[PDB]
Formats: C-alpha cells, sequence, structure tokens
C-alpha cells in the first residue's frame, strides 16, 4: 500500500501539507518519525530525500552515483539491488560490483556502500537533483558548461566539483525522490517555515526553470524499514 495515492490524469502535481505528509510517511513505513527526522525534513526538498534514505550517517544526500539519465539510474539501481539482495560483506560487495558488467565501469560505486549497515538492511534507491552548472565563479562559461556532462559511454556525471553555489539570485537546488509505487517525484517549495511538500509527475518536477540548467538521476543507498 503506497505512501500516496498516484496523481490524478489531468494533474502533474499534489500539493501537501507538512502535517499530512508526515502523517502519510508514517502510516507506511509503519512507525512514528522521530526528532531528529523531522528536523532534516524541516530542511525542504533536500530533507524529503535525507528522511527517505533512513540514514543517520547523512547529512546531504550522496551524490557519489548521479547519472544523467533517468533510465540509467534504473539500471544501477537494479544491479545495485541484486547485489545487497546475496547479502554480501563489504569486501565481497566490492569484488561482486567488480564483476558485474554496467557497475565495473562506474566511479565511486565501492565509496557508495555504508559498511556500518548490514547489506540485508540496504536498498538502492533514486532521487533526481537540479543545479546550477556554474559552481565557481571563476570558471569561464566553457569549464560551465562541460564539467556535468554525462560520461558519453556510461552517462555518469562527475559531481565531485560541486559546492552546492546557486545562481545568483536563485535557489541553489532541487531534490525529488523517486517514489516508484506511484512513479512520482516528492519534493518541496524550501526549508520551514512555510514548507509545503510536493508530489510531481517527473515532467513537472523537471520543468525549465531560470534556477537550474542541470539535472542529474542519482542513485544512493537507503536502509530499510
Ligand atoms: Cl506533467
Amino acid at each position: 500500500a503506497p505512501l500516496a495515492p498516484p496523481l490524478a490524469e489531468d494533474r502533474s502535481y499534489r500539493t501537501w501539507r507538512v502535517e499530512d505528509y508526515v502523517e502519510a510517511w508514517e502510516r507506511y513505513h509503519g512507525r512514528e518519525m522521530t526528532e531528529d527526522e523531522r528536523e532534516n525534513l524541516a530542511r525542504g526538498c533536500i530533507g524529503v530525500t535525507v528522511v527517505n534514505l533512513n540514514r543517520e550517517d547523512l547529512s546531504n544526500p550522496p551524490l557519489n552515483l548521479s547519472f544523467g539519465s533517468l533510465r540509467t539510474a534504473e539500471a544501477v539501481q537494479a544491479a545495485l539491488n541484486k547485489i545487497v539482495d546475496t547479502h554480501p560483506s563489504p569486501a565481497q560487495y566490492e569484488a561482486a560490483v567488480a564483476k558485474d558488467p554496467i557497475l565495473k565501469r562506474l566511479k565511486n560505486v565501492v565509496k557508495a556502500l555504508p559498511s556500518w549497515i548490514d547489506s540485508a538492511k540496504l536498498k538502492a534507491s533514486i532521487f533526481s537533483k537540479r543545479f546550477y552548472s556554474w559552481q565557481n565563479p571563476d570558471w569561464s562559461e566553457e569549464r560551465a558548461h562541460t564539467t556535468y556532462r554525462p560520461d558519453r559511454e556510461t552517462d555518469q556525471v562527475d559531481m565531485s566539483t560541486y559546492r552546492y553555489r546557486a545562481r545568483p539570485g536563485y535557489v541553489n537546488f532541487d531534490y525529488g525522490w523517486f517514489d516508484q509505487d506511484t512513479n512520482t517525484w516528492w519534493h518541496a517549495n524550501h526549508e520551514e517555515p512555510r514548507m509545503v511538500v510536493y508530489q510531481s509527475t517527473l515532467r513537472h518536477y523537471s520543468r525549465p526553470l531560470q534556477d537550474f540548467d542541470e539535472q542529474v538521476f542519482t542513485v544512493a543507498f537507503a536502509k530499510k524499514d
């Protein structure tokens, strides 16, 4: 039973009072949201994703495994879920990753595993991040506009230069949590107060905006309930 129903056929998004989202969240995860979790949620869009990763070792969603297209992220998700479904130790995970036709060509796959969480408690999850390319005002325009181009072979986007810099006069980022039960994207407007949670179609979440000129689809390990 999904956290929320799907969107109507003629709807691009549904808006949620934070209080109503939390109740739906608590029904779905079958437990009360903690104070640390509520505090993370109050950070806005980034909080929706941090709370859903369910990982106390994270304050920000990890960008290690970021890709130019949703389909690549979905393939990487399936590959990773297949490996952690065998309950590997960290060393067994590294070996498995090395043999996997998709994962072995990627950067940061080994780093993506949280060693202190047993692999039987993990699942690969997806979120989409929108951001501004000009992360250093000193960069030339050519550098800004090529730094986050996806690898022509693996579709992987190098995020190591990313500094959470906003386009001057705009919001720094958006994060959208991929709800694969209903095929919607969960985000928010900004941090508390007056935070509103959004449940959007991918097209609406991805729509042209002055704030952002880059979008990636990112795979990260979440901790199961
Ligand atoms: Cl739409």
